[PDB]
């Protein structure tokens, strides 16, 4: 991908904590979000290298990397509405169910591509999705939190695209609940035992029974019983089409 | 990339021919341009494969490939204003100079990325760029790693020698198209006339809407020797400075 010179970046305002994130411009033209880098530089950079070779409409894009001056940073396209979790909260009460479903559809399209690419996200959550023009949703940080973790993950550290699917289920809950916090006020140990016991998140009122069904498919205890993103995509679309 | 089942595509209206292109939807949801494939299927597909691993905000994207039934098709994101050449022609008279310069920047950003990846476009012209929301421009048809003299550098029309530097020559002509609002380059001229004019150092006149600064950059792109043309990476900074300076 393209190397970007420090001189070409305008840092207009912070909007992120972690490294940090700024709203800015590149070449005084393109609106961008700039991510400044503990964690090795080479890993931070390789993460960008991975994402710059994964092109999908529902996956965020970089303009490039700025390695000249410390701290180094990555330059992403600016997303007009920012993080999905925030957007859900601020726009709470304005969402039709069809729209919320559309959002899950976007993410699932992104993830089905990643799945195909043999890429495991490991941290899929609304906070790791972005909201752009016309409320299109993109997945972010896909080139590398018990509440989004599958049972085999928090128990055996066994990641797969199937563990990502679990996380996607929780993302769906976040979306349909208009940005509520999952297992709020529950400790990590409580989440683990509760889920191992069979507990699942409740159906948010804007989620039809059809939507909740799919959520529960994502939350199947055995990875092999969860649908791959590619099949999950068609399940979600079917719900939309049936009205 | 993702495989797309034929059942998932709705074909609304034909928007282009050349395979055919249709406005459509995938999953009754995402607005898409579907490109239906004589030419090799394996090449048609590899083209998509190349494009799916090149992610840049100024390069067009695919939702996936639909292989299951012939004629097979590629499924691109829909670009609301379509082909840049067409858009320029239909909206001729309405563009501000700043808008036209912004369009060249968009393309140059995409090309710098391809350049860095050692991807040689070979057919960089307005008709091979697309205009999306907010009039962003994306480069298209950059996946073919394996006629049109009007976009051809001398080393191309003489020796069929392609490189990022011949792409840059082509880009210069693209700039001309943009600032001329979709006019035909070398309109009254035969191929041999073009070869002669270029070979003797002559270049496309400066369009009314191009400033002298814009025209300077066109001319850098039209250096006789490829080694004298700036890389897309450097061209970018030249273009940005002109927007800045006003
Ligand atoms: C009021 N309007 C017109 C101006 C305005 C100002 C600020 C914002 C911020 C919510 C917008 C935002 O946060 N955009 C972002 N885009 C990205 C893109 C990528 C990344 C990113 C990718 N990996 N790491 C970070 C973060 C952001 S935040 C929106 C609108
Ligand atoms: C007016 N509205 C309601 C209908 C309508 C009809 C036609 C158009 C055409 C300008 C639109 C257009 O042609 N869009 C296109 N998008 C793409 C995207 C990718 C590709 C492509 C990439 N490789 N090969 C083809 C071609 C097109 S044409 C817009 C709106």
């Amino acid at each position: 991908g393209s190397v970007i010179d420090p001189s070409e970046l305008t840092f207009v305002q912070e909007i992120g904590s972690g490294g940090l994130v700024h709203l800015g411009y590149w070449l005084n033209k393109d609106k961008v979000a700039i991510k400044t880098i503990a964690m090795s530089e080479e890993d931070f950079i390789e993460e960008a290298e991975v994402m710059m070779k994964l092109s999908h409409p529902k996956l965020v894009q970089l303009y490039g990397v700025c390695l000249e001056q410390a701290p180094i940073c990555l330059v992403f396209e600016f997303m007009e509405h920012g993080c999905l979790s925030d957007y859900l909260r601020t726009q709470r009460g304005l969402f039709a169910a069809e729209t919320l479903l559309g959002m899950c559809l976007d993410v699932c399209e992104g993830m089905a591509y990643l799945e195909e690419a043999s890429v495991i996200h490991r941290d899929l959550a609304a906070r790791n999705c972005l909201v752009g023009e016309n409320q299109v949703i993109k997945v972010s940080d896909f080139g590398m939190p018990v509440k989004w973790a599958s049972p085999e993950v928090f128990s055996f550290s066994r990641y797969s695209s199937k563990s990502d699917v679990w996380s996607f289920g929780v993302l769906m809950w976040e979306v349909f609940s208009e940005g509520k916090i999952p297992y709020e006020n529950r400790s990590n140990s409580e989440v683990v035992e509760d889920i191992s016991t069979g507990f699942r998140l409740y159906k948010p009122r804007l989620a039809s029974t059809h939507v909740y069904q799919i959520m529960n498919h994502c939350w199947k205890e055995r990875p092999e019983d969860r649908p791959a993103f590619s099949r999950l995509l068609r399940q979600l679309a079917a719900i939309a089409a049936s009205g």
